[PDB]
Parts: C-alpha cells; structure tokens; sequence
C-alpha cells in the first residue's frame, strides 16, 4: 500500500504515535516520506547485508528477523515480513520500540538528515486530524 501524506498521519494517530518520547506526529510523516515513499512494501539491502524493510525502512541487524543477517537480534520480536503489511501496526509498535530508548529518531539517518532541524508541523498541513 503507498499511503498519502495525511491517510498515514491519521493511521499513525490512531495508534498514538503522535508525540510519542516527545515526538510530534510530523516527524513519522517525514521520516516515512524519505524512507520509503510512504510505500509498505519497500525494501533495500544495506551495504553491512541487513536490509530495511516497510514505511520506515527498519533494520533486520538490530530490530526484525529476516532469517538472513548475521547476529541479528530481533528488538521487536517481529518477521521483517510483519513491517510490509497494508496494516501500518507493526511498523508503529516497532518504531516505539526503536524510539523508547537510545537514540531515539536519530536511528533513521533520512530523519536525522531530512527533517531535524526543520518545522515538520508542515508535514501534516492540511491534514483532518
Ligand atoms: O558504498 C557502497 C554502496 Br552505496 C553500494 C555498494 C554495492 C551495492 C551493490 C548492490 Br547491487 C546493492 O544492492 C547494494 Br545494497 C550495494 C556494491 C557495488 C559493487 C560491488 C559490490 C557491492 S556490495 O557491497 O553490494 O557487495 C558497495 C558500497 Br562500498
Ligand atoms: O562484485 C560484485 C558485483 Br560487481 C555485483 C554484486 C551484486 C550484483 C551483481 C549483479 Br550482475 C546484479 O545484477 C545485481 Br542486482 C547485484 C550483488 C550485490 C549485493 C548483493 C548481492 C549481489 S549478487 O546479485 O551478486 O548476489 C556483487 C559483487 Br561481490
Ligand atoms: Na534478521
């Protein structure tokens, strides 16, 4: 599913994630638009042999299973396979995860490069929310 800009703002918002650590909900848009196009079924290999999978792009090293990454640890207890679905759920509960400690959004290089820093309100203009 390629969701639009304010469709996905309202799904996210519907599972809490709108200022989640302290997060504004125009921070997941953004990220997600420079992840994946807002597209669920992206998927990109990384130079280390993980690869990223869903709306956000997360990691099979650290944060889901794909049953081919050396060492990887699975911090979301999920199948990579999970982060595809049209169902933008396990994407969300994921990315709490990944948030809920560390580095927080700075685990996504397009966040920390693309929309730190910036006024990502913008990202949900015009957005019923
Ligand atoms: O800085 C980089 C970047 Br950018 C990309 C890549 C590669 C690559 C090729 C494909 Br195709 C692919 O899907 C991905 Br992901 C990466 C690559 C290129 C030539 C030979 C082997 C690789 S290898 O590394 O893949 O073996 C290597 C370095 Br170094
Ligand atoms: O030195 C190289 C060079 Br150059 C290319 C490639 C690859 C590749 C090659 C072709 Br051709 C292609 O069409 C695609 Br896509 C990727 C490749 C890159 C990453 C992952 C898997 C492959 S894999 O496909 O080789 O498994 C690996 C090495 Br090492
Ligand atoms: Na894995």
């Amino acid at each position: 599913k390629v969701f639009g800009r304010c469709e996905l703002a309202a799904a996210m918002k519907r599972h809490g994630l709108d200022n989640y650590r302290g997060y504004s909900l125009g921070n997941w848009v953004c990220a997600a638009k420079f992840e994946s196009n807002f597209n669920t079924q992206a998927t990109n290999r990384n130079t280390d042999g993980s690869t990223d999978y869903g709306i956000l792009q997360i990691n099979s090293r650290w944060w889901c299973n794909d049953g081919r990454t050396p060492g990887s640890r699975n911090l979301c207890n999920i199948p990579c396979s999970a982060l595809l679905s049209s169902d933008i759920t396990a994407s969300v509960n994921c990315a709490k995860k990944i948030v809920s400690d560390g580095n927080g959004m700075n685990a996504w290089v397009a966040w920390r490069n693309r929309c730190k820093g910036t006024d990502v309100q913008a990202w949900i203009r015009g957005c019923r929310l």
